[PDB]
């Protein structure tokens, strides 16, 4: 809340059997879990084509979640998938969307490593210039969170999209850990 609305609930999912088997990725899933286990490098970045179907290795966390099949860093934990399309559709002024936002990311800061963010897309929140000027760019509040390490956060984006819009960056560099996702499995 309104968590809840802009997001999907990945280990609730789980739990209800409702994600498919996620076959060949256990080496995939299994650095994603060291990497949240870590101090400050602790944010993976899946990095793939759109066609390795990299939502599918967030879903495998999600299941070894919910097993009980992970370190005490993550055990308990709730996963959730940031749906910032209907952040964005549903806000028309910079105001109420960041203030939304900002609501949505304290509920997530407030719970001290409790949930867990996967964000798609994830060079579209960085503020780099993926968002046109006067759009409404989630990067006044994701950039200087990501860039402190005020969240628990796993993302997604392609290998161009992450040299053009994420490269470079070296606050956000030091606390992302690339897994380059190869073939479709």
């Amino acid at each position: 809340q309104a968590l809840e609305k802009y997001s999907r609930d990945l280990t609730a999912l789980a739990r209800a059997g409702k994600l498919d088997p996620v076959i060949g990725r256990d080496t995939e899933i299994r650095r994603a879990i060291q990497i949240l286990s870590r101090r400050t490098k602790n944010n993976p970045i899946l990095l793939g084509d759109p066609g390795v179907g990299k939502t599918a290795i967030v879903e495998g966390l999600a299941i070894k979640i919910v097993q009980g099949d992970v370190p005490d860093s993550l055990k308990g934990r709730k996963l959730v998938s940031l749906d910032l399309s209907s952040l964005i559709a549903g806000a028309k002024y910079r105001g109420d969307f960041e203030e939304r936002l900002k609501s949505i990311l304290k509920e997530v800061q407030d719970a001290e490593g409790q949930v867990v963010m996967f964000i798609d897309e994830i060079h579209t929140v960085v503020g780099a210039g993926a968002v046109a000027e006067g759009a409404l760019d989630a990067g006044n509040i994701l950039k200087p969170m990501l860039a402190r390490g005020e969240l628990r956060c796993i993302g997604a984006t392609t290998v161009s999209e992450y040299r053009q819009f994420i490269e470079k960056d070296k606050a956000l560099e030091r606390r992302f850990q690339q897994i380059l996702v190869e073939q479709p499995s």
